[PDB]
């Protein structure tokens, strides 16, 4: 099939939890109402095998065929990985004051370049968690190699 | 030592060829001509061995404690990684024109999201090398662990 290195185009929608969250179909980014005015539509150039996109459709490219088209189920360890309790920190109020951050139930922050959900606030203790949004979630995906390039 | 997985804050500077490149600095990139108004400037946190920075810095990093400071030279291999023979790709010409492109050797393209080096124009086919800038190359960091959350 397809191997590590080769340069191709694909398509991809890409559901979470029944709805779509990302496509390079500009006519269903519109009907799903999640069209980004400043994504860049149609079919995008990755090398295959090489961390570019989700390990899943990476695996899925590998065993596919240009011009071939599939629907791809990724667990949470294919997709954007496992929820990590570990990544669910502890932080003293205070260096959230002297950011010019106030943490509150639910909203999401940026610290050290790095986002965060706030989980909760007790005693001056800011519960943080650092998962990505996504982890822990079974995503769906179609996707298409339009072509190969070499 | 540091344990994988641990979120650690850290500040860096990147040269190659005894020119800085990187920083966490944000004086230090306006005084070397680098710095970027987008960039979020200051220590900035990571997870220990995740991959998050270069492989040569995760090792670091996985070697040292709190508040310690070091200077290493990184090769190729575990940094931006050796020239891939295969990322030198010979794209048709057809494709600059409809995007309006006019390749010039030695100028920087993208194609979608991807940035190539124009390296020769022959025979209605534009060679391009989609390897990193900095592949090939030996780099030298200073690193700084600042802290670790927890």
């Amino acid at each position: 099939m397809v191997e590590k290195g080769k340069m191709v185009k694909i398509s991809y929608d890409g559901y979470v939890d029944g709805k779509l969250f990302d496509t390079t179909n500009e006519e269903l980014a519109k009907k799903e109402g999640i069209y980004n005015p400043a994504m860049i539509y149609g079919p995008v150039a990755i090398f295959a095998g090489e961390g570019q996109v989700l390990p899943g459709l990476d695996e899925a490219i590998l065993e596919m065929d240009v011009g071939e088209e599939r629907e791809v189920v990724l667990p949470p360890e294919k997709a954007f990985g496992k929820r990590d309790p570990s990544k669910i920190k502890l932080i003293p109020l205070s260096e959230f004051t002297k950011r010019g951050i106030k943490p509150i139930k639910g909203l999401t922050i940026t610290i050290d370049g790095i986002p965060g959900k706030i989980v909760s606030i007790n005693s001056g203790r800011v519960l943080v968690d650092f998962n990505h949004e996504l982890a822990g979630k079974e995503v769906k995906y179609r996707i298409k190699i339009e072509e190969v390039v070499d």
